[PDB]
């Protein structure tokens, strides 16, 4: 089977549609989703045109492999597309009526900045190539794009499911291509982040500043050294689930501060000490009460400053 | 082959059975489940009709092939399931017996607000789409819905495996579409979380509260900071297995509460060790003498309200 | 093609032959494993029957597509098996002889128990359901039943390979079905368990006795809290490899004890401090000395006590 | 179908293409990546020319099974690609102008010697082997050699994807393979490693350091051997994400530096100790005061001489 | 097609090789590796003779379809081959040459005795079925058993890759089998466990060491049981690479002994510090003083012991 031959020299339109029954398995470290939608294609061939009086029936049904149907591929795909054909349809006049169900893995990169209180863009890319007999061009049947009202993808708010009507037509090796930019805007769920992360982190920092109180050098090492314990396995659990990103993240920046926090605390809890020893309690004593209020108040001015920067 | 024709107006019943052979994989995390069963199906082709007198059989065996079979497909799956036609059986009436054996992976969204104390309704959601010739509407056969004696689910009670028998009939891209709901009703083998879980969070916190007999602030300083660095492996431990809800779980209030109890600790030991330092050891024992019966009432009290508002 | 027809009024047996190539992927914690085996299968269909003079062979092949095939089934398999024909040969008495190779993950439940002292029969179900023609029913050829000799499952002991003789005969969605069970009876090669896990945590339970010969509470919460996080690391270490079981295991009722004996030392330590501190050590000296004998005896005891209600 | 026929006893040039439109999974420890793109081929039919006059066409398209394609396979994949044929394409002469889209898992071997601040080639490796009755010959069509823009690989920058356009030609098992070398030329972003892993390390080792300006051996010891725990917490955590390799890598070799360097502060931390205890705390104090300028002098030092070796 | 019929009563030989192109993926745990090879066989089928003057052709090349093709399988694959026929070549005697390119993933049992300083020998078992007509018999064409110059296994040394000529001949399910023994030799290569695992695990043994130098019981307690701690880290990371065998490692019996070593450690601590409470320092000097000398020694004669037992 050959493309339908045109009626002037007019490009074949191929009218797409994507109804999204399932979304699934954002993997962040991975930059993919998974998703099972259906794709809905329409095209005329009037090759295939019939008088319905004759053919006893007012709409025929065909098997894929019984005529031509085009090569509609997605771009940011790991692997083809599994797709199971629900219907052929053709009209009288040759208008074809095309739906499959289809499930993939879309490969979509992330913007994690303002992790995690970010949003994203994830995109479908629909491309067609062109016939060396005829240029093929997509559009969009707005009728045809849509979303279940059931779909949940896990730890994400779904906000919207458009497509950008106008295809980006450009050459490649020495053919056309037209490329449907299909978009699903999410918006991370941060709820758990704050008991989970956040808040555990807090604690275990506002213990480390008990040292403040404290003139026991013993006592104070084993405070600072052990929230500072803690507070890397909290590091290593929350980089875990982020891929290694050549720019800075607002948790990374927080993460990177509670570091400097943490070194600052042993060099005063370390000058105490040596002051006392070298028999200048009263200075050590200047020092600490200061430290009292400069470490939460410069912790608060820090924290407004980054989520300033961030947001 | 096309569908069968109607009598008057009326739309094709297709009834539905689901006999669960196997359920494995409960991914709580994913929020999947493995299903390996029996699908039947049922409904009536006038044009498959014979006489038994004529015929000399009583009832016909077909290929899938060589006979009309409507498209059903399940909603909530991964892929499309693997399936193996077992049997397809004509009655004289032209009343079609067909059953296949198939494998799928099943996403169910489940609520954790009482984990692990949770019990869940897991849903297999089974649709067909309309053809334009005629509408197809599903039912359950309740003779055929079941469940086999041998089906365990690793750390789950089955309670029960019900269809709910109205279809849900809406259009969906200009088509009629015809869902059915099947319900597996689980709970949660509860047992383990206690000697695994609850019980050692509980005895490591006890042995934190052991500083509240000491005057030692080193010592003390050593049990509450050690203890919680062993908490923390519990909660890591524990919130690894469940994913990122936007609500507070009962697991999640139990470990946030239990946070605090370790910084209100820190807090008593810190105040208690300046008294002693500032030369008021009489006003410190008083504290100590406090906490001793404050923190364990306060526990078993907060814990109650817990309790009370997640079940 | 359609079955056998019966000479008089007899069900069509099936004998049946599994021979165990490979066994490996032993999940405990998934309750599967994988096979690779010869089934083997032989049945009389008198339409193949033929005279070997005539012919002028004692033996006819076949290909699967040419001859009816009985379609037998495993029940508690994830997925339908990988199958390949190896050959199908037909006597002049029209006796087939249908041998293939095949690999399956199989679904079998484990009693943890004994664990890791612990022993198991895996079962591999062979089903066939009957037709409205006729009643298929299974056997087991015997001299057709068996296992390779280098068959290893890592970590375990391969005892035995037989099956069950009589099928089990019951209706599944109105028709009857011919179940048979090949046993794979095999034992836990407990040896790694000692030097891994078991020694190394009565070392470090030791080292927490140390504090019985000891004054110095700072030490002793150092050496008890210490050994303590030991544990727990071998604990999650344990438990990973177990699924979460409705009963009480035996290394899980050993963990438990542990707990106990490592909160009693606490208590030990802590009631000995406060003694010294209210200037009694006197008393302190006559617990601590026996709890020198007492902690021992008592592991001992409670260890006997154990392995006498598991063993 | 046979082979094109030689006009002479020349070998058949069958130009190549590989136009990358996805580059994913770059896996170090497995040392693979996956790759989605065009492959391109071109070779002259003579038996498939035709005169554009009397055909009426300029172009025949045909179907892989209605013509001879060259049996191009890749050297260093996993599993044979997964490929769909794109377009098939003759000219009025017999040039021959396939197009496939496929995705592979790549096996390329990489150099983790200046590991995290490497940079790597990887390789795709194109072969034909030649037939009976003719010799084939693999050939680099420049203009269908390329990359979309888009293509990222996460954690890398892609500096360029070229081909070696001189074949190595080669007998195996008595034939002619011609196999090309498509090189790909990627840069590790190193970011992300300086806040997350090579500051932390740093920010351990100076509180390390603070020993040395403390004469309690207590918390010598605590905060020495404290921070080495940290440090083996950060060495696993990066040794994880590297194959084993029979050569030593920067961060290997840093990792080992830093070993010593705690190594030795225990030294000093147990020299000082035993003079305070020997009545000796001047000669202890001449040994802190150097460790103080030593440690970092000597630490600076080590670090220029291992980047020097390296880079 | 039938199999070619013999002469006389011979049984017909299949000429077999083994040409490896990639290895990959040698899992310690799993006991399995991945293979990428080509795999040639070659028979002679008297049917397929031709003469060549006549014919014009020195070679005839057929569609595996077409002619009678032995069924060769693997013994010790996971599932069965991936493969894809090359070519089928035909000489004027009826002398077949196949040659098809597979994938496979090969289990295959590994001595952990010696590890990491181990060799092992990796099987690849050919084998094949008799048919009723007539015997099959295996046989190695060494000038088509090799492997390619570029195979890398990753993180070993391959040795050599060679096959036992002299097929195993045997009875197996009342028909006769004949397999063939390819041995890949390799060696691991352990430079990295130098660097990363035994220097580390030195290193902090001596660390705990320097409590031989200290009169301070608590000081000496964090000394030991921290050190403890970090052993244990290396122990579990170790062993997690290794599967559970029923014997002693190398690797296992070293770690054993490690545990012995901090065990009497603590013992030493303990003495030491109980005789100095009782007011006999002089004793206590006296031990310690032989614990500097002794704990060296003993581990160094002990590892030799156990170098000359495992080697
Ligand atoms: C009388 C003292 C009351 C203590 C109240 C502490 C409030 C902490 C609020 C945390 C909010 C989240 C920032 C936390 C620093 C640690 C507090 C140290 C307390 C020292 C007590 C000194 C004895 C006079
Ligand atoms: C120590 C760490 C302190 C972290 C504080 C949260 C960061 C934050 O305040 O994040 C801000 C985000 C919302 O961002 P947005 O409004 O959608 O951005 C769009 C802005 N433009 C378009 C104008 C640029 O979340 C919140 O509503 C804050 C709720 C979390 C409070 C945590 C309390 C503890
Ligand atoms: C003579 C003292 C006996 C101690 C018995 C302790 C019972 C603990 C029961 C736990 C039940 C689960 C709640 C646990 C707090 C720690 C107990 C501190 C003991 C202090 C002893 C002081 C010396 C007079
Ligand atoms: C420290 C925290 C200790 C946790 C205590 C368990 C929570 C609980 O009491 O959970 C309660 C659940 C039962 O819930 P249900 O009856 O099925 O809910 C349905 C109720 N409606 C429909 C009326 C709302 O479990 C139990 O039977 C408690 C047994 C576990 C005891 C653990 C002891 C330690
Ligand atoms: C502290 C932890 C102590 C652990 C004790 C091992 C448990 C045990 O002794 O387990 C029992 C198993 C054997 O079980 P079985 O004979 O097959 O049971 C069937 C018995 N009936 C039919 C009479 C009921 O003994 C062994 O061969 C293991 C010996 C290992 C010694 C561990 C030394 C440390
Ligand atoms: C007056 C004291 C100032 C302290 C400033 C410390 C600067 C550290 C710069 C790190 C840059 C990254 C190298 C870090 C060693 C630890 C510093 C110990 C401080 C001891 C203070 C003694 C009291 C007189
Ligand atoms: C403690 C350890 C300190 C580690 C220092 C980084 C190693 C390095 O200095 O790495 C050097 C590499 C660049 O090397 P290249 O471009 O690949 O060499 C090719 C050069 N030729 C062509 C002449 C051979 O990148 C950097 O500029 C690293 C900046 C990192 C800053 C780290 C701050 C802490
Ligand atoms: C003057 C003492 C120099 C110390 C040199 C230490 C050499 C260690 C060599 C390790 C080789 C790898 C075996 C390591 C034991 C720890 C050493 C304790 C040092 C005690 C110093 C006492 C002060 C007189
Ligand atoms: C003279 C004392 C010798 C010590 C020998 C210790 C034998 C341990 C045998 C373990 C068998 C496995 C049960 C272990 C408790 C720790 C032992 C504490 C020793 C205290 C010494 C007091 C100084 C007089
Ligand atoms: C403390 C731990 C010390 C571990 C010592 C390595 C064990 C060993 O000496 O292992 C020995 C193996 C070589 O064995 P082979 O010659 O191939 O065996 C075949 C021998 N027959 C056939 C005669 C029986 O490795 C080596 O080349 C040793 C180099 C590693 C040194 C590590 C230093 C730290
Ligand atoms: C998640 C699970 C292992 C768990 C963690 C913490 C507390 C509890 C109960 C008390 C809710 C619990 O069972
Ligand atoms: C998991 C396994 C290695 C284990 C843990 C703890 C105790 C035992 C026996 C003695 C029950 C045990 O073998
Ligand atoms: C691999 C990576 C995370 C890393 C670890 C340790 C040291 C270095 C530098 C200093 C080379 C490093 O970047
Ligand atoms: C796991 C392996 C790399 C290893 C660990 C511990 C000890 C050794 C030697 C000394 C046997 C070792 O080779
Ligand atoms: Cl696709
Ligand atoms: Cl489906
Ligand atoms: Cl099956
Ligand atoms: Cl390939
Ligand atoms: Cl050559
Ligand atoms: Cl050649
Ligand atoms: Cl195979
Ligand atoms: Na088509
Ligand atoms: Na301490
Ligand atoms: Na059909
Ligand atoms: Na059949
Ligand atoms: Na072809
Ligand atoms: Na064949």
């Amino acid at each position: 089977v050959s493309p339908p031959p045109p009626i002037a020299d007019e490009p074949l339109t191929v009218n797409t549609g994507i109804y999204l029954i399932e979304c699934y398995s954002l993997d962040d470290k991975a930059e993919t989703f998974k998703v099972n939608a259906f794709l809905s294609l329409s095209w005329k061939d009037r090759r295939l045109a019939f008088d319905p009086v004759r053919s006893g029936v007012r709409v025929k049904t065909y098997e894929p492999e019984a005529i031509w149907i085009p090569e509609i591929r997605f771009v940011n795909v790991e692997n083809a597309r599994d797709a199971d054909v629900v219907d052929i349809s053709v009209s009288p006049d040759g208008t074809v009526q095309y739906l499959e169900r289809f499930s993939a893995r879309v490969l979509s990169p992330l913007d994690f900045r303002r992790y995690p209180f970010d949003s994203q863009t994830l995109h479908i890319y629909l491309i067609v190539r062109s016939v060396d007999t005829r240029n093929i061009v997509l559009a969009v049947d707005l009728e045809k794009v849509g979303k279940n009202d059931d779909v949940f993808l896990t730890g994400w708010d779904i906000e919207s499911f458009t497509a950008v009507v106008k295809p980006a037509n450009f050459a490649l090796e020495d053919r056309l291509e037209s490329k449907l930019d299909y978009q699903l805007r999410i918006s991370r769920q941060y709820f758990s982040y704050i008991p989970n992360i956040i808040l555990p982190m807090l604690f275990i920092l506002f213990i480390s500043w008990t040292a403040f109180w404290s003139t026991s050098y013993e006592a104070n090492v084993t405070l600072v050294v052990s929230t500072l314990i803690a507070q890397i396995a909290f590091n290593i659990l929350v980089e875990t689930n982020l891929p290694k990103t050549p720019y800075m993240t607002y948790t990374g920046a927080i993460i990177f501060m509670i570091y400097l926090f943490y070194f600052v605390a042993v060099i005063e809890v370390t000058v105490q000490h040596y002051l006392k020893v070298e028999s200048q309690p009263a200075r050590a004593a200047s020092i600490t009460r200061a430290s009292r209020i400069a470490f939460p108040v410069v912790f608060l001015l820090a924290n407004i400053i980054l989520a300033f920067l961030f947001f």
